């Protein structure tokens, strides 16, 4: 179950016991970070000249002289061997020896090891994570846990650049970090050194940069300050800006100046990376030369980032050849998944897939932009680690499961059950979607076809939907009480509650389908109406972010099935008993075309596309109104007019006037009312 899978592996079907007495060779000349891991696995057991020999070292150390032809000639490569007589842990360099110990740890199970020989190295030079999303940046504790996660999975790159960090971007990118933040970054560097991770500190100055010597010197003095805190890798981001910062000639000259007077003057600087203004094909200029200007001017040692054909996209062979021909070097991939800062009411916990597995030679690096929930991003981050190290053997679904069993061994099935139905994005401006609920979709669709048109449904499909809802409630309850990874549970709790209510509503709707007598039907109908109101309450109190507030879950297949079945059986009931039950699926306290009202924060809106009127559930102080292509009231009858101001964009302030009724009548497609709460 080795992850990432080695490049060469030979297994024997013999097993040996971890030596109760051993003899260590090279503990004083091999990588201290590797030796530490090794003595943790050996602790309690006896060290002496007598007993089984264990040899650790880098190529060149006396300890591994006998094995120098077995060691691959690759950066961060290594050689591992286990048999009845000895154990050999030999890297090509110090990082190779560490990675050798990471594979060693997985092999050890029940104090036993397999007789095995491994020769291994990475297909992609730089592999890791870039924290470059919009929203609440990762807490200090989350980042400490991230960096240890990367070393176990042989990730060698952590790029720091949260967009909402003011000392990284606007407005204070010229200012050194305050003492509290500086000591915290100094600890992150230490921890990342211990885990063999390059800490890349980025800076995002392009929105108000001036191409003079004052800003150029200040950017360097900040880089020097970051250097004093330990940083040895650096990046400059020019994404999502307007104005003079988009000049490719000035951008290249700045990065070349950083190379020659900073990166070439220090003794120990590693990566130097920049992100271009045009960072995807769809947004580049055909009548232009931005990318060819960078490609010709940028020093060859400086990397250039790229998200692919679009802002959210999969990386193909056509797409990477399109950019490599222009920038005149292999691209440094910035892959925007599972980042969710444009769909903040969803969790994206599905598998990693869609990236070509034969283009390892065509890319300098590969980093994933994750979500603001750090522990939840581990599922996809684990998969990127596997993909980037050995793409030729990358198995999508098997790594998704292996990730889940590593993140939460105590309740892995319960978490897989949760993630299976929390992976799609819903409709979004990028048109980027993922698979969800694929195992139950066939039976779901067959049940609803037959149900809508009087035919009998297969009893097996009906039982498959009952089995689903029942297991959903098991996982929700078990996950909420799980203390193995308390940070993970805290992140997902609002979705876990909504998950459970979805499942309860599902069971009640299926009982409406069975529908024995009239009295039972109305009982289940009233219970569904209560569950709807409960889902509304969570949606309005939990995760009230300023962008897409609320909580959505199981949206691709499960929620449409429950809503469509509820609407259908309610209409059959009204036809049979001549009744007038409400068939609407989402609770809404306000009232009144078929466009439903929405409540987002303190806003009340109509969904975008004598006359008509909106009635609130009470009186509220009014703030403003916005319409895009006349009167208000508090009791219905006594109205009053306020006029609008145009600039498509009609606005008007209410200035705290009491309001309950709003009307538009016949005078000269968003439509929003903002109130005070
Ligand atoms: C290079 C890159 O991806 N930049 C940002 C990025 N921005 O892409 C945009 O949506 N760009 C944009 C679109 C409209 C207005 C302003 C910027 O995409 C990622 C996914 O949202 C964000 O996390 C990144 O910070
Ligand atoms: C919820 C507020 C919001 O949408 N913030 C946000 N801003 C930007 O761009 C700011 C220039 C953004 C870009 C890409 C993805 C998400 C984003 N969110
Ligand atoms: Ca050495």
């Amino acid at each position: 179950s080795l992850q990432p899978p080695p490049q060469q592996l030979i297994v024997q079907n013999k097993t040996i016991d971890l030596p109760a007495v051993y003899q260590l060779n090279g503990g004083e000349e091999a990588n201290p970070h590797a030796v530490k891991v090794l003595k943790e696995l050996l602790s309690g057991k006896q060290s002496s000249k007598k007993g089984m020999l264990i040899s650790i070292g880098e190529k060149g150390d006396k300890s591994v002289r006998k094995y120098s032809r077995q060691i691959p000639d690759h950066k961060e490569g290594y050689y591992l061997s286990v048999n009845e007589k000895e154990i050999v842990l030999a890297g090509n360099d110090e990082r190779g020896t560490y990675y050798a110990l990471q594979t060693f740890a997985q092999l050890l199970k029940d104090g036993k090891l397999p007789e095995v020989e491994i020769k291994d190295y990475p297909s992609v030079r730089y592999r890791g994570v870039v924290e470059g999303f919009y929203g609440t940046p990762w807490s200090h504790q989350a980042r400490l846990s991230q960096l240890k996660f990367y070393g176990k999975n042989k990730m060698n790159t952590y790029i720091y650049g949260p967009k909402d960090d003011p000392y990284h971007s606007a407005p204070n990118w010229r200012l050194p970090y305050p003492d509290k933040e500086a000591a915290q970054l100094q600890e992150l560097v230490a921890v990342a050194n211990e885990n063999e991770v390059d800490f890349v500190w980025a800076i995002h100055p392009g929105q108000d940069i001036k191409w003079n010597k004052e800003d150029r010197d200040l950017l360097l003095a900040k880089f020097e300050k970051m250097y004093q805190l330990g940083v040895r890798s650096f990046a400059v981001f020019f994404d999502d800006i307007s104005g003079e910062g988009t000049n490719p000639q000035k951008q290249a000259e700045l990065l070349n100046y950083i190379d020659e007077k900073f990166a070439q003057v220090k003794p120990d600087i590693n990566q130097l990376v920049m992100c271009p203004t045009e960072y995807n094909k769809s947004w580049s200029n055909p009548n232009g030369n931005y990318l060819t200007t960078l490609g010709d001017k940028l020093n060859p040692s400086i990397q250039i980032m790229w998200t692919g054909d679009r802002v959210i996209s999969d990386i193909t062979r056509d797409g990477i050849s399109w950019i490599n021909e222009r920038i005149k070097r292999p691209a440094y991939i910035w892959w925007n998944f599972p980042v969710s800062d444009y769909v903040r009411d969803h969790l994206l916990l599905g598998p990693v897939y869609g990236n070509d597995t034969t283009i390892a030679k065509e890319m300098s690096g590969f980093v994933t932009n994750p979500m603001e929930h750090a522990e939840s991003s581990k599922i996809a981050i684990y998969s990127v680690a596997s993909y980037a190290w050995n793409p030729a053997k990358y198995d999508t679904w098997q790594t998704w499961k292996d990730a889940i069993r590593t993140i939460l061994p105590s309740a892995a099935e319960e978490l897989e059950s949760f993630a299976m139905h929390n992976s799609d994005l819903g409709p979004n401006g990028h048109g980027y979607r993922r698979e969800e609920s694929m195992d139950i979709q066939p039976a779901a669709e067959r049940f609803l076809k037959a149900f809508k048109e009087g035919k009998n449904y297969d009893k097996a499909d009906f039982e498959t939907l009952q089995y689903t809802f029942e297991r959903m409630k098991e996982s929700a309850d078990i996950l909420l009480m799980n203390t193995e990874n308390k940070p993970l549970i805290v992140e997902i709790t609002p979705w876990v509650h909504q998950f459970k209510l979805t499942a309860e509503m599902g069971e009640e709707v299926l009982k409406m389908v069975e529908g024995r007598n009239e009295s039972y039907f109305l009982r289940k109908y009233n219970h569904v109406k209560a569950l709807q109101q409960q889902m509304f309450y969570i949606d309005q109190t939990s995760n009230q972010n300023p962008c897409q507030p609320g909580v959505k879950t199981a949206t691709r297949v499960i929620k449409p099935l429950i809503d469509r079945t509820f609407a259908t059986v309610v209409k059959f009931f009204n036809q049979k008993f001549n009744a007038h039950l409400d068939a609407t699926t989402d609770y809404m306290p306000h009232k009144m075309k078929n466009l439903p009202l929405q409540v987002k924060a303190n806003r009340v809106l109509i969904s975008p596309a004598g006359n008509s009127e909106i009635e609130l559930d009470a009186i509220y102080p009014g703030e403003n109104i916005q319409i895009n292509f006349l009167e208000i009231s508090t009791d219905g009858k006594e109205w009053k007019t306020v006029d609008l101001k145009q600039k498509s964009r009609l606005s008007a302030g209410l200035q705290k006037a009491p309001v309950k009724f709003v009307r538009f009548t016949v005078s000269d497609r968003q439509f929003v009312l903002t109130i005070e709460k």
